[PDB]
């Protein structure tokens, strides 16, 4: 899984932290991006 400050993905990466957060830089920016 992705911890927090690590990147994720949408769909084919889950977290473990809560929801896929900043993901995709183009929703915002990278900050936790996850």
């Amino acid at each position: 899984c992705k911890p927090k400050g690590a990147p994720c993905s949408p769909l084919m990466y889950p977290c473990c932290t809560g929801p896929c957060t900043f993901k995709e830089n183009e929703n915002g920016n990278t900050v936790k991006r996850c």
